[PDB]
């Protein structure tokens, strides 16, 4: 399966996937790293490994369809089978969404249904939860609601911060999301016809 991953900022879970993604079994390539933003240190991650990257500035464009659309071109130029969301930040349209459904996975660093959103971590610690971790889950148009394939919970400790949690629940986001990735790219996975994961 051919793969595009999305990024917008560090890209930790780029290079994890990428690093799966080229052991001999891995039944995903990744073909393309499309970064919404310039300079992000996601695109050198790619560059080093010798992957094609896209920056594709939201910022120009007139509303979110005319983004989508742009992503939508690089896609189909580079026969991308599986779309990756990996620290990528947009929020995305409805048509966009329903075209890749069953096709695009998001990383979101909660137990979701809890903590949806852009702070997940924030949430978390406000909260006063004693687990978080992080979900891998199908995009559906409501945002981080559409069919979880993986999750791995992740301890709090006490005292920890943004800094201390995300960095602990990145290490398991780095395990399931390539392990999500190579169930859906080896068709083990799939959103079923009833639109739950079907383990096929
Ligand atoms: N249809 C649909 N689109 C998407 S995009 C995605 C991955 C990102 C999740 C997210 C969760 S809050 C937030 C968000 O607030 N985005 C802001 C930009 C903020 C920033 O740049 O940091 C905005 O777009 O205005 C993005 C999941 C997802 C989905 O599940 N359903
Ligand atoms: N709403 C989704 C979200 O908050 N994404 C989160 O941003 C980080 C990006 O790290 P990375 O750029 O090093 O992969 C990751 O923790 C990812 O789960």
């Amino acid at each position: 399966a051919r793969v595009a991953v999305l990024i917008s900022g560090t890209g930790s879970n780029l290079q994890a996937l990428i690093d799966s993604t080229r052991e001999p079994n891995s039944s995903a390539q990744i073909d393309i790293v499309i970064s919404n933003k310039a300079a992000v240190a996601g695109l050198d991650k790619a560059e080093r490994a010798g992957i094609p990257t896209r920056v594709i500035n939201h910022k120009l464009y007139k509303n979110r369809v005319e983004f989508d659309s742009a992503i939508d071109l690089v896609l189909e130029e580079f026969s991308i089978d599986i779309v990756c969301l990996a620290g990528f930040m947009r929020i995305l349209s409805g048509p966009f969404v329903q075209k890749w459904n069953g096709k695009m996975l998001n990383i979101h660093p909660s137990l979701l249904p809890s903590f949806k959103g852009s702070n997940a971590h924030e949430q978390a610690l406000e909260t006063g939860v004693t687990v978080t971790g992080c979900t891998v889950h199908f995009v559906a148009e409501d945002v981080d609601a559409g069919q979880i394939i993986l999750q791995e919970a992740v301890p709090v400790k006490r005292g920890d911060t943004v800094a201390t949690l995300s960095e602990r629940v990145k290490l398991a986001e780095h395990k399931i999301f390539p392990a999500a990735l190579q169930l859906v790219a080896s068709g083990t996975v799939q959103l079923g016809e009833n639109g739950k994961i079907c383990w096929v």
